[PDB]
């Protein structure tokens, strides 16, 4: 069913909810016993959002190799994407650690750091060019290189040293900046203009590690980014928007991570987004 006639039969009936909860009932439920280790509490944002067993994200050290960060790796598309919470002060070693080993060029981030007067991630990057950030518990030093701002999104290029090697790499961090907490982007033109500038700037690409995404718990928002992009994917591969059905995409993502997608505006969002994407792909 094409899915601009299933949106306007679910907007017609006033079903979102309905659909959502269907999701909810249908979604995959596998074990996450390291995330609920007690040495770990103080690694979680939240207490009820961990990462599935099979799927985390290992950091390469013998001590604790734990971070809240799963592996969404979508087999038909050919695209991966790392899902992780927004860093706790703590975690924002463990943070830098994963995109170094991961070997990822692009960090996409789509919260602001206070929305509701609450911290909903730490200042995990440098904001002056002289003034640098050094990890001590995983030796890397970031800098600020340039920052390239817009109304609703800003853009930034930074350098990441290995202390130990003394290799540097080029990271891209892509920042949309008004997007309210479990809301929905102003319009479907802010957010898939965004998406069409981390797909340009090369990080989505199989050379690359996958691309770093998070939002404060990693799967609202992030959800959101990511099932966006591998459906408009996926229209490209088959040059046939009639093959795709978001609601299976959105169960196979959820394989890989717990609750992507939180609310049934944030899935009504979603169609609307592929919905007014796909007229690109097909040729516009
Ligand atoms: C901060 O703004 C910039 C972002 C990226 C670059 N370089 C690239 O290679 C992007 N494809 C340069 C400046």
């Amino acid at each position: 069913m094409e899915m601009e006639k299933e949106f306007e039969q679910i907007d017609k009936s006033g079903s979102w909810a309905a659909i959502y909860q269907d999701i909810r009932h249908e979604a995959s439920d596998f074990p996450s016993r390291v995330a609920k280790l007690p040495k770990n509490k103080n690694r979680n944002r939240y207490r009820d959002v961990s990462p599935f067993d099979h799927s985390r994200i290992k950091l390469h050290q013998e001590d604790n190799d734990y971070i809240n960060a799963s592996l969404i790796k979508m087999e038909e598309a050919q695209r991966s994407y790392i899902l992780t919470q927004g860093p706790l002060p703590n975690t924002v070693g463990h943070f830098w650690e994963m995109v170094w080993e991961q070997k990822s060029r692009g960090v996409v981030m789509l919260n602001r750091v206070m929305e509701k007067g609450s911290l909903k991630c730490a200042q995990y990057w440098p904001q002056k060019e002289e003034k640098e950030m050094i990890f001590e518990d995983t030796n890397l030093k970031l800098t600020l290189i340039s920052e390239d701002i817009k109304s609703y999104y800003t853009v930034r290029q930074l350098e990441l040293e290995n202390l130990t090697t003394q290799e540097t790499r080029e990271i891209l961090h892509f920042h949309y900046t008004t997007w309210p907490d479990f809301g929905v982007p102003e319009s479907p033109a802010s957010f898939l203009n965004f998406l069409f500038k981390v797909r340009e700037s090369g990080s989505l690409s199989p050379e690359h590690g996958p691309v770093v995404v998070h939002c404060s718990a990693g799967i609202g928002r992030s959800g959101t980014f990511c099932l966006a992009d591998t459906c408009l994917l996926l229209m490209d591969k088959r040059k046939d928007p009639s093959s795709v059905d978001i609601k299976k995409v959105l169960l196979e993502m959820r394989k890989f991570r717990m609750g992507l997608i939180q609310t049934a505006d944030q899935l009504r969002f979603s169609y609307l987004a592929v919905i007014e994407g796909a007229k690109f792909i097909m040729g516009d």
